């Protein structure tokens, strides 16, 4: 049920359903269980235009609306702008297409997915011949001030970011004629990488910090390596589960409620999408808090070191 006010004045529930699938995954199950999503609980709902599935994610959400289970205020919808769309003449534009494709009227939280901009054209990941991604020199600042006209416009309640560093971050904060600060920073964060300075800068900016794969990755074989540890396998999240009667997930969950994270998770499975929403129904120690925040290894899932090269690389 819990909302956390926004540095615009919005309000963002602190629990989010994560909706990205791997390309294998069929695109009708996008809809049947971001439905599931929403019966069980889950108001704030985490998608993008790279994740490929804005028609049957917002084709849910308008089921859930007309077959009158929630209203359009009820939920908070999140894309996100692909870097293959950092120029300014670009932003608004992709922010139409998402909702075009998504049949609503404006998105709750619109995000710039990443800092590191990338060549513009009608393909995602541009590849030279090589293989190599073609990179893009664009200066962030304007493609914040983008974001703010999308604002204006009434296309996007909220807008942030996602991905950037405390520089990129207060280079967007230092900004002349700055009309609107991020009211979010969504960022990988879990008990193997806490994010605990970056969340203490947010708390000081009044920046929002959202964590994602804070279950510990869907663990792509593309993107991670399989010999990284299995956040829910981990001997204290068991511990603790088994204590409370929940489960490390829920322990997971729990840890960046408590902490003042807003925390997405991601489920295509109808009973852990009805479990996750329990974070809400038990309580973590001061004596748990601590354990988990003992576990932090400052340990990324996501592999990137292919793009190490790029100037807007997030963590240098
Ligand atoms: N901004 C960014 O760059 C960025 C990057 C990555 C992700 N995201 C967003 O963050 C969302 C979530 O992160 P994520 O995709 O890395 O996944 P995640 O939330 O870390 O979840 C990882 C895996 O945990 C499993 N799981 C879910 N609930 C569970 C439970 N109660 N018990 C045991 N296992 C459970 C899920 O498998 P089942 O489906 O089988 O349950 C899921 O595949 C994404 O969907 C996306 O919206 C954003
Ligand atoms: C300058 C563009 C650029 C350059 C280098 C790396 C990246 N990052 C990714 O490939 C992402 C993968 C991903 C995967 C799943 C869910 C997401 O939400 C994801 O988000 C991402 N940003 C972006």
């Amino acid at each position: 049920h819990q909302c956390v006010k926004l540095n615009d004045g919005h309000f963002m529930p602190v629990l989010g359903f994560g909706t990205y699938a791997p390309p294998e995954v069929p695109r009708s199950k996008a809809l049947e269980v971001t439905k599931l999503a929403i019966e069980a609980g889950f108001r704030h709902i985490d998608s993008a235009h790279l994740y490929n599935n804005e028609e049957q994610v917002g084709l849910a959400i308008r089921s859930k609306i007309a077959d009158g289970s929630v209203k359009r205020e009820d939920i908070f919808y999140t894309s996100k702008l692909w870097s293959t769309f950092h120029r300014p003449e670009l932003v608004r534009p992709a922010l139409e297409n998402s909702l075009k494709k998504a049949q609503l009227d404006y998105v709750d939280l619109y995000l710039i997915h990443s800092p590191m901009s990338l060549k513009p054209g009608e393909e995602l990941s541009p590849t030279d011949e090589n293989g190599k991604v073609i990179f893009d020199i664009v200066d962030l600042c304007t493609t914040w001030e983008a974001m703010e006209k999308c604002k204006d416009a009434g296309l996007a309640k909220s807008i942030g970011v996602s991905n950037f560093n405390r520089r990129q971050l207060e280079m967007i904060l230092n900004k002349p004629g700055l009309k609107y600060k991020p009211v979010c920073n969504q960022v990988e964060c879990h008990p193997y990488f806490n994010r605990s300075k970056l969340l203490d800068f947010c708390k000081s900016k009044d920046i929002v910090l959202v964590a994602y794969s804070a279950l510990g990755s869907q663990r792509d074989k593309r993107w991670v390596d399989p010999n990284s540890p299995v956040l829910l396998e981990d001997p204290v999240l068991c511990a603790l589960a088994k204590k409370h009667k929940r489960t490390p997930a829920l322990i997971a969950l729990r840890y960046q409620l408590q902490r003042g994270v807003v925390v997405l998770a991601k489920s295509y499975n109808e009973q852990r999408i009805r479990q996750n929403v329990q974070v809400f129904e038990f309580q973590l120690t001061a004596e748990d808090m601590k354990a988990i925040d003992g576990l932090d290894r400052n340990l990324h899932y996501f592999n990137s070191d292919s793009f190490a090269s790029h100037p807007n690389y997030p963590y240098s």
